[PDB]
DNA sequence: GTGTGAACCACACAACACCCACACACCAG
DNA sequence: ACCTGGTGTGTGGGTGTTGTGTGGTGTTCAC
């Protein structure tokens, strides 16, 4: 209902807005914010606008800091740069769930036997003999897990958060099997060829609750 | 009396709608 | 205090749908 054409200084005011917000990029709420100045549009015209007709155009974005502010020069200006900041939401790369799974299994063998995979010695000081990880088989266990299991993980392994990291693997490695994925990863790594990441685990509904990323008219 | 010449139906494609698995989140029991 | 399930939220990378400014083009004050 009444369409309209996206003008000259409209298409330059979007790709300033993006210039200037570059870690919001892909979002759907960025150009929703947008329509605020642009009353003709809206949210979902503007993004499909960008993304489409105006992305192979935007030649640079401007540099932004650690603490995702706008960086200037010495005497205001701002700093034109050819490289794009990361997104919001990082994917997982199979290196990644596969570094998951091991201090999973790691910290659990550890719950467990209270000996150390890898020099094992005893974490206490009876004498087994227990299973020479990767001997060991994480089979049905689910737990316990501590809050600084994640938080020392996110640490180490910066790219996703201390809640990322939980959900991936409550959400996918709990739904694929700490085993199964161990061993489907190194089959693959043995046999030359790169392995692929957990994939379509998510198992999740609502009664209303409005389809996301459709910031539309009404 | 025979020619150039100054509004219905289609249709390409832009405007806009809508999609959904999951990354990252927070809280309660 | 601690783990852990239940669940909110909106990003990321799209595809699906509709309305519309310009083709045909048919006549037509006929000039
Ligand atoms: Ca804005």
């Amino acid at each position: 209902h009444n369409k309209a054409s996206f003008t000259d200084e409209e298409d330059e005011f979007i790709l300033d807005v993006v210039r200037k917000n570059p870690t919001r990029r892909t979002t759907h709420t960025l150009y929703d914010e947008i329509s605020h100045y642009v009353p003709n549009h809206t949210g979902n015209s503007i993004r499909h606008r960008f993304r489409v007709y105006l992305s192979k155009r935007l030649e640079y974005v401007y540099e932004v800091d650690k603490f995702g502010k706008l960086v200037r020069d010495d005497d205001g200006n701002l700093i034109k740069t050819k490289v794009l900041p990361p997104s919001i939401k990082r994917k997982f790369s199979a290196d990644e769930d596969y570094t998951l799974a091991i201090a999973v299994k790691k910290q659990f063998y550890r719950d467990l036997f209270q000996i150390d995979p890898d020099t094992g010695r005893s974490l206490i000081t009876v004498p087994g003999s227990e299973p020479n990880f990767a001997a060991y088989r994480t089979q049905s266990r689910r737990g316990p897990i501590a809050r600084e299991f994640f938080k020392h993980f996110a640490e180490e392994h910066a790219a996703h958060t201390e809640n990322a990291w939980r959900d991936r693997f409550r959400k996918f490695l709990l739904a694929y099997g700490i085993d199964d994925y161990i061993s489907y990863y190194e089959a693959e790594k043995a046999q030359n060829r790169e392995p692929e990441p957990m994939k379509n685990l998510t198992n999740r509904p609502r009664p209303g609750v409005p389809t996301p990323g459709n910031y539309n008219s009404a």
